[PDB]
């Protein structure tokens, strides 16, 4: 099965066979965010030590449609199903809360996504961590 198929199926034996280093964990985390598999995302974050450098590398990934179309910060914040992953990334300092999107909705921030979705818990979490809206 493909890596994305294993993630969609929560097939941990196949995920653990396939994801042996951080380069593959980048792909796996992007597919987990794109498919709203927060369980698998947090599993990967418990197995590999993600850093700011890893986020930078995810922004340049080959052949991953989610990181091709979207900023990592957009993936973290567009769907409330990924809130615990957003929490991890902000609490561990892996992303700038006010990064301006470059690949989609250029100039927006994570708080723009949270406000649009009217996700009260995400809005409050972001505001508590200094979030502002994108400028123009």
């Amino acid at each position: 099965i493909s890596l994305e198929d294993a993630i969609k199926a929560s097939n941990y034996e196949e995920i653990n066979n396939k994801v042996t280093d951080k380069k593959m964990a980048h792909q796996a985390l992007a597919y987990s965010l794109g498919n709203k598999k927060a369980d698998i995302a947090l599993y990967l974050l418990s197995k590999f030590n993600f850093t700011k450098q890893d986020v930078a590398e995810m922004e340049k990934m080959k052949n991953n449609r989610y990181c091709n179309l979207y900023d990592v910060e957009y993936l973290l914040s567009k769907d409330g199903a990924n809130y615990k992953v957003l929490e991890y990334f902000i609490n561990n300092g892996l992303v700038d809360v006010n990064k301006k999107f470059q690949k989609v909705n250029s100039g927006d921030t994570m708080l723009d996504n949270a406000m649009k979705s009217k996700d009260s818990k995400m809005i409050d979490f972001l505001l508590k961590n200094g979030a502002i809206l994108g400028k123009r």
